[PDB]
């Protein structure tokens, strides 16, 4: 319905090599929830891995590598759509 603050909260990775999507996600775990504690967002991050691809070949091969960062820093995540990651923020102190 209405609309919220404005930023980008969904961080499209197919597309990039696994070096990059990784790398990115983390980037953005850390610049994203920036906004998130200094302005106030969801305690959430959309990432979209990869979907239809594997239709023809779909080898990115990026959620595999994604899916085990996360675990690794226990990274608590749901599945909503086949071709949607839903991972939850960690909370913590501030820049200043």
């Amino acid at each position: 319905g209405s609309s919220g603050s404005s930023g980008q909260n969904v961080l499209d990775l197919h597309g990039l090599h696994v070096d990059e999507a990784l790398e990115h996600l983390m980037r953005v775990l850390e610049k994203k929830t920036e906004e998130f504690k200094q302005n106030g967002g969801k305690p959430y991050l959309s990432v979209i891995t990869g979907r239809g691809n594997h239709s023809q070949g779909g080898v990115a091969r990026i959620k595999p590598a994604v899916i085990k960062y996360l675990i690794s820093h226990s990274f608590r995540f749901s599945e909503i759509k086949p071709g949607c990651l839903k991972v939850m923020l960690k909370s913590g102190p501030s820049s200043g």
